[PDB]
């Protein structure tokens, strides 16, 4: 299989990327099942739900039990459905029509449920899996406190073994624990002794367990946030989950997980926010006639389509990353879970990227999507009204995106250290390269130019920072967050660049316009960042003759024909606004 | 007096701007005035506005009204206080803190009251005036439809004279009408016999004006909102406002100053984001250190305040050209109204200019203060959560940012046809040589590029909407750039460089990333209009007016971000 951040370096190639294009039918037909439901059975209640009313959303999380919808990673001998991490995604996908109830499931099914399939023992899976499958328990994550959340191993609630060596002592206070109204089972940390990080399941019904008033929230308002509070909670000392003072290797591992599910969820909404932009545009007239005739709101609509297509793109790349490094386990090592969290681990680069690109996309299409609405976009009344509100926390979730961008480029050169990335060797021919100094032919012959550009221009300014400042490098953050819009951006254009291309050539030119034009538009534009990104770092980190140098490479590395993409984003509209949806 | 539109084409001097740096005593006295009124009475309470008790409002307004906060803009001679329009400018920076409540007073002074102002007769203004200057009456603005938002001349409220000829019947409905629930009067726009656009004065009382239930809205909650529902509406013929035909003079003139007013709001709300901002990032310690030593934070703060310096320079400036063209009135004219309402229109241009600036500077600026609050950002209880969701609709008030942008390029055509308007290594080492430089090559490109495009499409450049946006988009830009290039030029002149250092960091740095916007915009549209050898040689002109050595502004912004933590909030 490919390796985790080999993107970067490596010309990869369309057989090494997984598309929707190669969904099978079961993956379509559990897409179609999650839609059925989601739309026949939540949305009747979406408003009830908003309003607090939470026995609904227990009703209807265990009407999503009895489909299958809560056990997909559950494998069947834990009572589970065993499904592939492509239909997990695809369930997620959907989830996100019912807008915070998104949220509720997913903190079940994810960073809830996942660390006792990853890393409970056996006499842990057997118990608690069976019933977390069916929704006849539900889950939550208990990591974030008052005074720890970007810095969650700053954790306080401590942990002590009572006098009978019996159960563990906690105390302490989470904050803003998703589903703690109803959930019966959290995955609380806690330091030992008040100095080991430790993770343990932890029952609602446990002695010295409550919870606080619901808060009160922008968006999401459906899902139930509150504080959990530890009172000497009593917690038995099989509870422990994995090993005393290594909390912070679960903590770790589940928020890769919890990020690239985070990039599924907000490209289903960024496609539905297109959607209904574009069924609103065909519908509602000024000056005689639909503002969808309005080239600005044509372009408005080719914009949040380019970048959802982008975004899709990436995200189930990496979706299909974790599945080929899954194909390589025996059963046994998909059942101890260890394996698991090791094959979506190898990519955690791409699960970072995945949720800023995908939270800061469809922060821009529900943003355009109100504009284009105009008043009625600002009136509750208006599904893209409370989208708005629900997108704002995604950028905060999961990692702030300022420390999802700050640990990019140190996984990148912590990679090349324990020597899985050959970045200092590819560094140097590059070098040479350059003192070396058209296009081409084929579809996409631009765009594949700018890609193997790209990969360079990052390479350059990466190395060059990094032997700049060295181990203190860590300290320029502004640099680091430049290097990490680089890479994210690269592989948001290298994504669409291969799915593109695979299609055409598994379906033909002709058919695959509108990928080609997303395509040509995204390229252009993201090129455009990388290369605004790239200067202000070269002009930080250098100066006078050297600077000119660096600047000169940059130019020479940055050069083209540049297309026209007004026309471009008029076609792109035009598809868009014929189909009343995000089409591909 | 300057002319509008003139700074694209003329070398404005900092004799020709007015900053806040001119304002008198009276002006910040006033201003003083106003933000103790908000803090020591409405913001107490404000939570209870959120959640519409509307009799709070009407108390609050009320006594608003005693302190002369409602009259700043009407003539003592119908019973207001009569100041200047800095003053009045001030007093909506700081009703901004109040959220939407600002909407309220806003609505009361602005599009409510200046209709009647501005284009009453004689008989209108002293009936209505004394009573609406000092809030015993307020007052509402009725032109949107269902039908008809950006569209407003595509009103289908109808009016008939009735068959005795003392009375207009009134048959439709209005949407979205701010102060509905306590509204007096409503300024309501109907078409006479379905055809006739006109303007009308309706009080609240007359038959067949009703209110539906108040809106449920994403933000300004505390502003009530509702549709005037007009059936069988009486309104006297004497109400007739203006003339049979004509509404669409008093629509167009009032939405000038709505413009500009907003953007007033839009600044003071700025500026109180970076505030708050700036205390929690001192205050909230993650790593064991306050957020506010990281660079990152630092960075978004100082992007924050230097936008707000270009916004505050660019709103000023536009206040102060009104009131110099005010300065000329006679007392006379000044009492009809008119010849106000022209002192405005004249800077149109820099009133949607703005307008659009104004609200994306906001929008960007409580954007980045919920991110450094973090998960409290989105919690109700914090105020920046409050700001974020208020702020969203100001982008689409008072005509869309679209639409404002749209109507900029051909109102510079407009002024041009009816006669109001027409080396980087040279640079040196006086304080803002380069920004004085990138300011006036920027004013080249605008030209260059607007020239093009005109040749190109000609008439039908008007279908051009991207292009015409793009050009808007550098105007705005290099309109931006000199308000803070000047404003800055003018302290180093009047109290020295030292004490101005950070006005000269907010202009490095804003002027440098204003300029790299307005190439890229230049590059879009010259790529759209040319082709082939012709489009190589514009590119190739662009690239000469473009070239220049460029800052390091990662230094400067961490410079610029010490002195807001130190200050805890913006200063200049
Ligand atoms: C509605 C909601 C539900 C939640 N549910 C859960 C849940 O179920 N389980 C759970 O465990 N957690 C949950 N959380 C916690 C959540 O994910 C945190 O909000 C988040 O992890 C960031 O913590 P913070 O809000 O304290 O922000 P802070 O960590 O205080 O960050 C504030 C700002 O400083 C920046 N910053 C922090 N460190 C640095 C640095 N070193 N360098 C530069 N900048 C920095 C941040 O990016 C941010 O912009 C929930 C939060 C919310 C809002
Ligand atoms: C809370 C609130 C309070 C209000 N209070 C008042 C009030 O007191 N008095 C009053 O008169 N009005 C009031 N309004 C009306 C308000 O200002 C309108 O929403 C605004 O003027 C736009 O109209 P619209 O919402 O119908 O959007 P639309 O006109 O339908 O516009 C929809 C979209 O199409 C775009 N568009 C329209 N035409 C074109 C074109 N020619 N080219 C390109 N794009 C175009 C717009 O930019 C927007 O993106 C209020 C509105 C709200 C939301």
């Amino acid at each position: 299989a490919v390796k985790g951040g080999s993107f970067l370096v490596d010309e990869i190639t369309i057989d090494q990327v997984f598309t929707p294009e190669d969904f099978s039918s079961e993956h379509k037909m559990i897409a179609k099942t999650t839609e059925d439901f989601i739309v026949n059975e939540v949305l009747p209640e979406l408003e009830y739900l908003e309003q607090h009313e939470f026995d609904r959303s227990v009703r209807l999380l265990k009407e999503a039990g009895e489909l299958g919808l809560l056990g997909a990673d559950v494998p069947e001998e834990y009572g589970g459905i065993g499904l592939d991490k492509v239909s997990s995604a695809l369930i997620a996908e959907k989830f996100s029509r019912a807008g915070g109830f998104a949220i509720t499931h997913g903190a079940h099914v994810g960073i809830g449920s996942l660390p006792i399939v990853l890393f409970g023992n056996e006499e842990q899976k057997k118990k608690y899996l069976p019933l977390l499958a069916t929704g006849e328990k539900l889950a939550a994550y208990a990591l974030t406190e008052p005074g720890s959340g970007s810095d969650a191993l700053g954790a306080k609630t401590t942990a002590r073994l009572n006098a009978e060596g019996t159960h563990y002592v906690l105390n302490g206070e989470k904050q803003w624990i998703t589903n703690s109204a109803f959930a019966d089972v959290f995955i609380v940390y806690a330091k030992i002794d008040g100095e080991h990080f430790s993770a343990f399941i932890v029952e609602k019904d446990y002695a010295g367990v409550s919870t606080s008033p619901e808060e009160k929230k922008m968006g999401i308002k459906c899902s139930s946030t509150r504080t959990l509070i530890l009172e000497d909670a009593l917690v038995p000392k099989e509870n422990l989950l994995g090993e005393i003072g290594k909390g912070h290797i679960i903590a770790f591992n589940i928020l890769n997980i919890g990020r690239y599910k985070l990039g599924v969820g907000t490209v289903g909404s960024a496609k539905r926010a297109v959607e209904i932009s574009a069924q609103y545009a065909n519908q509602r007239q000024q000056f005689k006639q639909p503002i969808a005739r309005f080239p600005l709101i044509q372009e408005k609509l080719a914009n949040m389509a380019a970048k959802t297509y982008a975004a899709e793109s990436s995200v189930y790349r990496t979706v299909g990353l974790f599945e080929s490094r899954m194909s390589t386990l025996s059963e046994e090592e998909v059942k101890d879970g260890k394996a698991v969290a090791a094959s979506i681990a190898e990519y955690a680069i791409e699960c970072s990227l995945n949720k800023v690109f995908g939270s800061e996309v469809l922060d821009y299409t529900v943003d355009e999507g109100v504009q284009i609405h105009g008043g009625y976009g600002f009136m509750a009344e208006y599904e893209i009204e409370r989208m708005y509100r629900d997108s704002r926390i995604n950028r905060i979730f999961e990692g702030t995106n300022e420390i999802n961008r700050l640990i990019v480029p140190g996984t990148f050169l912590r990679k090349a250290m324990k020597g899985e990335l050959p970045l200092l060797q590819k560094a140097q021919k590059l070098q040479e390269e350059l003192m070396m100094m058209e296009v081409g032919d084929e579809p996409l012959a631009l765009q594949k130019y700018l890609v193997n550009n790209a990969k360079k221009i990052g390479l350059m300014v990466a190395g060059l920072a990094a032997q700049k400042y060295g181990k203190a490098l860590d300290k320029e953050q502004e640099i680091l967050v430049n290097i990490a819009d680089i890479v994210s951006n690269l592989y948001a254009m290298e994504s669409a660049v291969l799915r593109t291309e695979k299609a055409i050539k598994t379906t033909g030119l002709e058919k695959n316009k509108q990928k080609v034009l997303y395509t040509e538009v995204f390229c252009q534009e993201a090129f455009n960042e990388i290369e605004a990104h790239a200067k202000e770092t070269l002009i930080a980190v250098e100066n006078g003759d050297m600077l000119r140098m660096m600047l000169s490479s940059l130019r020479k590395l940055t050069r083209h024909t540049p297309l026209n993409v007004i026309p471009k984003k008029r076609e792109i509209a035009a598809k868009i606004l014929e189909d009343e949806r995000y089409t591909v």
